[PDB]
């Protein structure tokens, strides 16, 4: 093991340069089962590694697990053994009501409510996705034919606070976060998830390129609690390799 | 008329929904006779003002003036008469040593050394620009073969002390940018300028496109003062977008 | 040509130490007009100079159009080129209810609603005036019999959401703006106006002596925006060049 | 399922009032093996939780992942199925001279290097452990007679740049950061890890009681990686003096 | 003779003295010495008073800080310049939490930073917290004395008025960032307010300095009946015996 | 007996007054007031010792404040709660630039916001600015007194020794903050370092209150960390007779 965490060595990797990053570890393998020559390569907490063979390339595929700390301990310990792409799919909650369960996402920046970021790049840098992981995520949406949407995400510490929820054990949301799910749907904002401000800023602080597409599986102005995103993000890995 | 700052009218317009928004009032003209029917429309202090016709449908060409706070004017003006795509075009200092004087920068984001944005956005909202826009914009220069370069800038407010200026009256530079250049330089930064951080955060907050493009004109590695291809890219990238 | 923005040169200035700045490069020669031997120096972008002559002295005219940022480099390149005093005059709105249109406001300090400043000190550090300058602004007003009131005034790196107008493209104030014009009044801030912060921090932080005057053109305690009007306030500018001539 | 992420309802904690926190899944068996009564409950993510009994009272061992957002969740749901205090258990890296490997962490209050605990409270309000909670860290840490240092820790939402780590694929560290772990040593603070910050502000301001310990796993005074127990029995034993 | 720029002691004043009692009224001093062993008075300069006393047949110090964090801090420093390395803080306080009764005694884990002083030796991330050792004497020295007892966390502010949410001033206002703060502070289980426990806790947790903090309820900001003058003395003495007690276990 | 929670005055002792002189030391009340008509002793309580004087047949406060801004704003507050519009302050000061010499005598115009009770008053970026009137009452008091006088900014810091850059101390620790900062403030044109500026000219000029401060030099930090009527008590009772 060449880092501290992942349980991986520079040979695993066999000259990868791409990696495909989800949140659950669960989905690891279901990811790299659509590649060419699958093969399991560690778990460790909850980093999931696969590694896989697409048009001839070799491909990684690693979870980060929930929240933004985890994200930035699979992306360093990833660079280090050589990964300077990074595709990152996961789900979200919508919260414009023109957004229905079902559709896709492209994020292009992200607004940071989370505290890792702060540790590779000041407030003042933005938390933008690299072009052309951007560009390939949508083209290869538009190919699939997917409906797809555009734009910013607001990325939160907190499943609960930071999104206001009031279905909770206080039923309080502090001072910063009242009234704000209100504030970015008027910005614009498409929705809520907790791991691409992260990803996004240290990545873009460091010469790594970064992409991020997520699946809705809820729409906050109906509800606090609750395939294709898969198929795009792979299809958008065979462009950018 | 219409409009407090610019002198116009929504009939002005003639259905305009684009426009295109340099620094200097002077660069104006330039910009709209490389389209169809150039028409002179007002000008007041910053802002002077152009229609022209780009494939049978009208756009306005506006001057923003230097900085953030004369840019939050001139785009919030044009807003309210119903423009809804801006592009700007300017000019711009390179901090990395491998882009070279008359290459091309097309900006996804900007780092938010300015006050205005604040006054859209909190400084956690990223001041990004739009993606229609900048596919146009990177997509135009690569069709004229420029030099191009796609990432982040620095947008400042200040000319001397924001951009690690030493050769000032004073000599001397604050605590929070103190040293700040070579960590910009580091962290991926391509460019200095002085307006796209304002304009990109308020554009992307209140349903608004808007897209950035800058031609070199100096380089910091080596010194920090001193047809380009910004203006024909910029031009084809709005053709794009109507 | 000594200068990177106001194509100016030292000889241009022909022993000048003081300067007034006004936002507007139109006003710069109707200033100069009140003033011995004026001559036309330079324009570009929005930094129209011009030289004149107050009792046997050299001064300087040079626009700064509008915002912090175009006043930076103004000021900053006159002082390169031998400028020690800055004189600021400008338009306002007014946010107090007793204020007239055509009142003249001297400000001792301001309220830092820019970015600008920060780039020369730290949000802690006074946006405040020359004692000087302030003293020659407010003994000239006296001396003309306007209408003067003299205090805080709140600068805002905008026109609109920074001076919470609501009559606009999105109808939206953001959080930190939101409630804000109410708050200042009751503070005891006089107006709204957007360069005397960056301007004031210059100045103050690197042993230049600045002053700051302007003439009220709204009311913001009844509307938004002056009503328009067809015929071609002027209180102001003979203050500003009184004052200069007070502090040769 | 009551709860969105843990796949627990309230029956399953049979009245439990009462949880010891693992960062790591591995360690919940084993924390609910020196208990009685042992049973797993269920795993989802990385929240694997398990019941156990400690004289005849309902206890929950219940693990919260890496850093404050995953934290933020398990403290969260476990108080809706009714959890009042929570007792942390970790590993760390220690910054001071006179703190060694193997020795025995209790932490009163945190440094806020996160952004979670921002989204309970104001950055002003302290990460402060509740007053019974440390007293039976403490107190059971001395009966088993480890080597214990009590005060403040650094509580960091990354592993590398926020501890000052600088064998890297950048090998820089950003402003803010740069050197910070000098200071922190110089302001008496003991440790680095990832989730107390988030866990003790979350707790200290909804009524909640919370408590820290932690076993030393590397001193940063001579390396960065650790390679080159008795916190697991004083956490059960300061739990036995909680109910 | 003085060793320090404000105190005007000496070394020798201190008689080999490591501990002191630190509370805010130069007039307390006297009567919080006068609970121990043969008390002398050493000087009075400013709003600085101090005084000498034995506890156990040990030297113990009682100096007062005046109101606020800045006077505070050139206390707490100058006492450390001289050998002092143990505080102990005592107070009155107005409670904030309806179950919290006057009469009632307050001991302070950790304080919300509401003041200026604490950044100049620590940034606002870092917390304001007590010593362990500090806070165990003042709880157990608590059940000693019988007093009913609460134990959490403090507002401490800058400013008596403003800063605690009052309205009954000259100008009437409160700043948009303390304005609502009560409500949100009794929400997040607050205490009490008072005006000096953040610097003093900071500035010890992070310089190597023992720290602790104890006060009497004279008040409630929720109920509507203000006790007189005697209800709060003989609230003010209940928390005086807890701080000499508590400091006989830490000599 | 008492109208305020303080200073243990009522509305009667001050007998008409509205202007009041705020110094630090208690101690050094009775002097201030003895230079100044029918001097009566009125109040002591903690560090707050007030006296009446009259001045040209009007009646004045004197009254102590403390050292730093918490003990200063209660001053402030429930002393205009009894009537008192305008405040002059007289202090002691260090100098840190070169060309200021102890027994100089200086006017603040606006202070540098190094404490935190002014935002309890108003936000960081509103200015810590002295009244016009007040600083004017000031400066020409000065030239009739006949002082070596500076008029610019002023530092004002909620600590005596981190925030003014000290090291002789405990610890010999400057936090990050405040490391090199004396420096900064001296390339900045700042003249001096006090303690109590900051807080009584936000609080007075953003609550409709007149404010102003005076000082005399006891130390130049370009020589020297630790220091050791005069010019300065003569200028602010001067000036208190310009401004009723
Ligand atoms: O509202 C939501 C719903 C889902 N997600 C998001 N917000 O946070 C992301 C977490 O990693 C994880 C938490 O369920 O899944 C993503
Ligand atoms: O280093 C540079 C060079 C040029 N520019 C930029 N920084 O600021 C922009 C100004 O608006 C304008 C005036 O400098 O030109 C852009
Ligand atoms: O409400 C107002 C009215 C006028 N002004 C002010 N606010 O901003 C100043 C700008 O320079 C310019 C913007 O019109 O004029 C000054
Ligand atoms: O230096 C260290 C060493 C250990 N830990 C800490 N910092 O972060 C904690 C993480 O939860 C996890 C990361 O390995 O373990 C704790
Ligand atoms: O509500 C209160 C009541 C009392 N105190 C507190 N808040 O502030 C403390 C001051 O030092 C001093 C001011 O009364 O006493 C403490
Ligand atoms: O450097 C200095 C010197 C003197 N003073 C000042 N700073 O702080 C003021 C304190 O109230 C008091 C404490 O010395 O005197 C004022």
């Amino acid at each position: 093991s060449d880092v501290f965490h992942l349980g991986l060595t520079k040979n695993d990797l066999q000259g990868a340069q791409l990696a495909i990053v989800p949140g659950d570890p669960e989905r690891v393998e279901k990811i790299a089962a659509l590649m060419d020559k699958p093969v399991k390569l560690a778990s460790h907490r909850e980093f999931t590694s696969w590694r896989a063979e697409l048009d001839g390339k070799a491909v990684i595929v690693c979870s980060t697990g929930i929240g933004g700390p985890s994200t930035s301990i699979a992306v360093e310990e990833l660079a280090q053994l050589g990964i300077r792409t990074f595709l990152r799919i996961g789900t979200t909650g919508a919260i414009q009501p023109h957004i229905n369960v079902g559709d896709v996402l492209v994020t292009t920046a992200s607004v940071r409510l989370d505290g890792a970021s702060l540790h590779f790049a000041p407030m003042e840098f933005p938390a933008v996705a690299d072009f052309a992981c951007t560009t390939a995520l949508v083209e290869a949406a538009k190919s699939i034919g997917a409906t797809t949407h555009v734009g910013v995400t607001a990325s939160s510490d907190t499943f609960y606070p930071g999104q206001e929820r009031y279905d909770t054990y206080s039923g309080r949301v502090v001072r910063r976060f009242k009234g704000s799910m209100e504030e970015w749907q008027a910005m614009g904002v498409m929705n809520y998830e907790m791991e691409s401000a992260t990803l996004l800023t240290m990545c873009a602080s460091q010469g790594l390129r970064a992409g991020m597409v997520a699946g809705v599986i809820v729409n906050r102005t109906q509800q606090e609690i609750p395939s294709h995103a898969v198929k795009i993000v792979v299809e958008a890995a065979r462009r950018l390799l």
